[PDB]
């Protein structure tokens, strides 16, 4: 039962929010950091790789930044 | 190689598609990424996202850095600059 530090697209509202898996993850994030709507995507917050197995959520450090894309929403540089 | 598989962050030629993908070796990654990346056809050659370093090694693939940003080449196609 895991440590996630998660962004919003624009960055401005980081939470850090516990997950057993990226399932689990998904399921939470719109109502912690108030999205608008369900998420389309959960990519890294360093450089947008897409994180789509459960596998490499799992391999990622504690310390990882993630960034919840809804649809139409790209990761942008920060 | 690798009994554990390890993270690889996979870019297209074109850098449009990134994903984190798992793997146990090179040639594991190699055989993974078509299919993972929705690539045209085969990949030609995994190169540094960064630099256009070529890896061709087991052993050099082996020791970057979890977070290094790999690049993959079908035939014919070329590393450019960001």
């Amino acid at each position: 039962a895991r440590p996630c530090r998660v962004s919003t697209a624009d960055r401005k509202v980081r939470k850090g929010i516990m997950a057993h898996s990226l399932e689990d993850l998904l399921n939470k994030v719109q109502d912690i950091l108030k999205l608008k709507d369900k998420p389309f995507s959960l990519v890294l917050e360093e450089d947008g790789t897409i994180v789509e197995t459960e596998e490499y959520f799992q391999a990622l450090a504690k310390d990882t930044m993630f960034m919840v894309l809804l649809k139409g929403q790209k990761w942008k540089p920060p």
